[PDB]
């Protein structure tokens, strides 16, 4: 009853253009079964939005990567949070959602949206830049480091940790075999930068530990909610904002309607995380039999989630293909939904904003003139190189 694919899509040529398999795993049915790799895997928004709202059907606990922990040893802890179901996942994710607030957000905002009219300055001198390297990447590593706590030392190690996690979360192919090959590094640095001496004051790490004396938190839970600020804070906002940079190279009449309202910054933001949908995939595990979408799915098994497919089902979205700023995003699934929904998503948005704001101020035109070069990732979708010209407004 159940429509049987061989669809990878954890393979390059899927990262390469996902788009033409997703309509094929969309139209297959409401529910397929990938051969691939013995998981059952849903495409379109419906079901993605209901699995996703269903935390004690669809669970996390048991990982929301291809492995299944009551079957294999976590490459790393378990995250208290990501890989937590409640009501265990309850109180740190209080924490988190409290560390990452809206009223943070206003002690940080006028440094995050400085640094981001001084790095679209800084490349306009330039004109002909990489949108990845010396924006995407730049500007985060410039303000999210900091806003953590993090010493100047190390810091190199914070992407590729980033692209270990992601990586990880995929099927054991040489992707996330040889990310885990080279992780020891990069795990010793983190691990040692979550303990509460090394995180300055008043920046989220710190912020993390003073939590522990609420109740809500331990002081042995305060070092794994760091890493999992150091695991999902940067790198995801840099695929963001590269994917917004992209949509607008893409689209200039996107662009010459931002320039127009600079307002429109912060859900041209939204658009691009649906548009492109720079996390792209997640499991979750079923605790019991279930009936989704016609298919009876037993306990024990892992079901994929293609958040960017669902992202662009014409089911839910009209001209899903198109970039547009002045979309009602609401319900787009590029941050998650239900319990697990980004709790950084204040950041990202923030971010994002600040950036497409001072583009849309400064920048009147964003030319690709260069090779486009493709990152490949388990889990993220964005780009190794986007070399533009930025013309100034
Ligand atoms: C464009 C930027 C971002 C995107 C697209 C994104 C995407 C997502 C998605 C889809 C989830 C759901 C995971 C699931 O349902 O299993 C999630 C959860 C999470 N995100 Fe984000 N994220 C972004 C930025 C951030 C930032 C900046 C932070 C921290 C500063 C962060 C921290 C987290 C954490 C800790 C979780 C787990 C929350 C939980 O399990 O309750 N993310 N993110
Ligand atoms: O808690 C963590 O370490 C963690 C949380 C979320 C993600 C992916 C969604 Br942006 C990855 C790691
Ligand atoms: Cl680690």
């Amino acid at each position: 009853t159940i429509p049987h694919l061989a669809i990878d899509p954890f393979s390059l040529d899927f990262f390469d253009d996902p788009y033409p398999d997703q309509q094929t795993l969309r139209d297959a049915g409401p529910v397929v079964y990938l051969d691939k790799w013995n998981v059952y895997g849903v495409a379109r928004y419906a079901e993605v939005h209901a699995v996703l709202n269903d935390p004690t059907t669809f669970c996390s606990s048991r990982g929301v990567g291809l492995s299944d922990f009551k079957k294999e040893k976590p490459w790393r802890p378990p995250s208290l949070i990501l890989e937590a179901d409640p009501p265990a996942h309850t109180r740190p994710r209080a924490v988190l959602s409290k560390v990452l607030s809206p009223a943070t957000m206003k002690t940080i905002r006028d440094g995050f949206a400085a640094a981001a009219d001084a790095k679209v300055d800084e490349l306009l001198q330039r004109g002909c830049i990489d949108a990845i390297a010396d924006l995407a990447e730049a500007y985060p590593l410039s303000v999210f480091p900091d806003a953590m706590g993090l010493k100047q030392e190390g810091r190199e190690h914070l992407l590729p940790y980033a692209g270990l996690v992601f990586n990880a979360f995929g099927p054991p192919n040489e992707l996330r075999q040889t990310a885990i090959e080279r992780s020891a590094p990069h795990q010793a640095y983190v691990n040692e930068q979550c303990q509460r001496p090394n995180l300055a004051p008043g920046g989220f790490g710190a912020c993390i530990h003073a939590f522990t004396d609420t109740g809500e938190i331990t002081p042995d839970e305060a070092p794994l909610l760091v890493r999992s600020l150091l695991s999902a804070g940067l790198d995801t906002t840099v695929n963001g904002i590269g994917a917004a940079v992209y949509c607008l190279a893409r689209f200039p009449g996107e662009l010459q309607r931002l320039r127009s309202d600079p307002t429109l910054a912060r859900n041209a933001f939204e658009e691009a995380v649906r548009f492109e949908s720079p996390v792209q995939t997640f499991f979750r595990t079923t605790t019991r039999e279930v009936e989704l979408g016609g298919a009876v799915i037993g306990e024990g098994e892992k079901v994929l989630m293609f958040l960017g497919s669902a992202n662009r089902d014409p089911r839910r979205w009209s001209d899903p293909d198109l970039y547009d700023i002045t979309r009602k995003t609401s319900g787009h699934v590029g941050f998650g939904s239900g319990v697990h929904m980004c709790v950084g998503q204040l950041v990202a948005r923030l971010e994002g904003e600040v950036m497409l704001s001072a583009l849309a101020r400064k920048v009147a035109a964003i030319d690709i003139d260069g090779p486009v070069k493709r990152r490949f990732n388990n889990t993220l979708r964005g780009l190794e190189s986007l070399p533009v010209k930025l013309t100034p407004a």
